[PDB]
């Protein structure tokens, strides 16, 4: 779906997922929240709050695991790291 | 080059690299050490000690940086990391 349609889908997921554990398990095992993280949102548009609510349904470790571009942060941390 | 020829090159690097820093810098910046890491070696063959000597010329974390699957190691370290 185009970016202007994904807002309704993300809102519906953020409205249905908090009241269903099996739905969240199926969403995680299918790799959908990774795609949600790969969807941008305006800092203040309803899509941003929908995405934040989506992330609030899972522990921060899982969200960071499915967060794009974090591995590059780890690799640059290793580049800047120096051993003793 | 085939694996039965890479032993000589790895040995030459392991005897040249410890005695020059500019060569080590060019090898790191050219990304040759990552390729040296993806070379297998028998646990006891001269190629194994040549590779180990190659790693000893560099910081352990730089060697890890170019080691295969290291991004996954960083990711699993983060998945157990709890922010303060």
């Amino acid at each position: 779906a185009p970016p202007n349609i994904l807002k309704h889908v993300v809102g519906q997921f953020s409205k249905v997922l908090p009241h269903d554990s099996k739905a969240r398990r199926l969403f995680v095992t299918s790799g959908g929240l990774k795609k949600v993280q790969e969807i941008k949102a305006e800092p203040g548009s309803l899509l941003q709050e929908y995405i934040n609510s989506i992330n609030n349904c899972y522990p921060e470790e899982i969200v960071r695991y499915y967060s794009p571009g974090y591995s590059d942060t780890l690799l640059q941390r290793v580049d800047s790291y120096q051993p003793l």
